[PDB]
């Protein structure tokens, strides 16, 4: 997939659900003459050599992303020529996962069982079929295009945040996206690490050995009882829009993040609920 | 994109034209009971370490590969479980070609001026319209999904092997694909290495460094006149079907290869005429 924007505007990249953005080349310049146009004669290709890695660390391992085509960002690698910024990416699901798949009937069971890593999160999921053999097979199967739209908000409601989960490849879980069809459950996961702080308090991301954060989900705000976080439990279905893109943008690239669970960060999501930040994520 | 086979049987991968395949994982083994069932209890995830390096070296950079689930391939990770193959790709553009874009009435000229490198190959092509701002901007436009389903043939044909290439973004060259449309002409190219044995001889391919070969083109056959091997050139539309994939199978992911012009390696695509390999490569 390719995007492009010309100079002062920003640049929007996302993938489907369940994938992440890989990032396979990246220019802020020019190298065309079509592409942004305006007068006149062509220059030298332009090229800022901090393109690729500043993309890489503004977009690489999330699903969505969104980057100012400016010198500030990239400095000025041609001035006085009008610049553009064009991203070529691929939308995969995460290497760093597990695999799993079970037919209908069956339930997956994940467990994350170190202390370090004890957070499941789902990268990725589809109740459904997206191929025949040699996948569960059946005489009662009419589609391979069939995916119940709620499997990733679904499992992750039901397995996200835990240490164990066992989540049943049913219609009773994630309804019926193709009545009359035999289907599977695919997920993929990964055991994370998890951060939580109380609102009103900072937290504090970390990676050894020089290796860096990809941060995987986050919220500021309440799905727990008063056992996380002791204070006014009134809102459990509590979460600040862009909670993850925050913490992403603060975090991923890095080694160490703070990021302060508070309201002027996030905004109040839920009046009168006290609110914690949690977070999970992976060190690669 | 998910491609599953089991043991005993080949898998197929394959992207559209000018993309090739990167492999995000693989396994020969067994992680699931519902693929490729049998019976009966569930053994331990089954996993070839072997498989990954293998489905690089087999797949990487190609634009179709066709591997065999077998344990003479990966080796056997697992006595008495019934295997299968599964591989996570994406189709993807070549990060290591150069990306040019002109509009419809411009020309885009690709020069290969190194001997070492003297020879152009068109990694990917598209004459038509796959956007709308800020590429190429006009007045005439109602799709964004429009393209000579010849571009890469014909930008091959035109182009392929020459030093100097001038190759004009015009229905003249690729027919119209999208009447009314105000087209662009986007090409990403390489300056590939050159070999070429006339048949009767062999053809060594070399890297140094420990560097490795990435074949990108190649043909048995003939397609020029008897100053090139000379011979008969009575047929000068002359390739053996399966050069490439034959070529790639003996020398991707190594240092050295020689392959043998030959009729008992080829076939015989024109007789009577005089053949020679001709191979375009990248180091890497
Ligand atoms: C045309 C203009 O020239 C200078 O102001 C800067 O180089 C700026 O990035 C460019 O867009
Ligand atoms: C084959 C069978 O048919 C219908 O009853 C349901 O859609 C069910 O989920 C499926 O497994
Ligand atoms: C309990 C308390 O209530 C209000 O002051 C705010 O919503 C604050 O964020 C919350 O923590
Ligand atoms: C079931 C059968 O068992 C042995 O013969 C081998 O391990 C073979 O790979 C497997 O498929
Ligand atoms: C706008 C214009 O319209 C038609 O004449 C042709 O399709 C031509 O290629 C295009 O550029
Ligand atoms: C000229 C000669 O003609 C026949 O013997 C074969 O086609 C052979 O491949 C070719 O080299």
């Amino acid at each position: 997939a390719v995007g492009r924007t010309c100079e002062g505007k920003s640049l929007d990249l996302e993938c489907p659900e369940g994938y992440i953005i890989s990032v396979n080349y990246a220019n802020y310049g020019r190298n065309s003459p079509g592409i942004c146009p305006h007068k006149s004669s062509n220059a030298p290709p332009c090229s800022a050599s901090s393109s690729l890695r500043i993309i890489n660390e503004h977009c690489d391992g999330r699903s969505s992303c969104s980057v100012h085509a400016t010198n500030d960002v990239f400095g000025d690698p041609c001035r006085g020529v009008y610049k553009y910024l064009e991203v070529d990416y691929s939308c995969r699901r995460d290497p760093d996962c597990q695999r799993e798949l079970d037919c209908e009937g069956n339930s997956i069971n994940m467990l994350c069982p170190y202390a370090e890593t004890p957070a499941i999160h789902i990268c990725y999921a589809m109740y459904g079929r997206q191929t025949s053999e040699p996948v569960c097979p059946s005489k009662s199967i009419s589609t391979t295009n069939c995916a119940a739209s709620s499997s990733l908000s679904t499992a992750r409601s039901v397995c996200e945040g835990r240490s164990e989960c066992s989540i049943a490849a049913s219609n009773d879980v994630f309804g019926d996206p193709c009545i009359g069809t035999y289907k599977y459950l695919e997920i993929d996961y990964i055991c994370a690490r998890r951060g939580r702080s109380c609102e009103g308090s900072s937290l504090t991301l970390s990676c050894s050995s020089g290796q860096t954060i990809s941060v995987l989900d986050a919220f500021y705000g309440r799905t727990a009882g008063p056992e996380i976080c002791k204070g006014n439990a009134q809102d459990q279905n509590c979460r600040a829009e862009s909670s993850l893109n925050i913490v992403q943008s603060a975090c991923n690239g890095r080694s160490s993040c703070s990021v302060n669970a508070n309201n002027n960060v996030f905004g109040d999501p839920c009046v009168g609920t006290y609110k914690y930040l949690e977070v999970l994520y992976k060190c690669a």
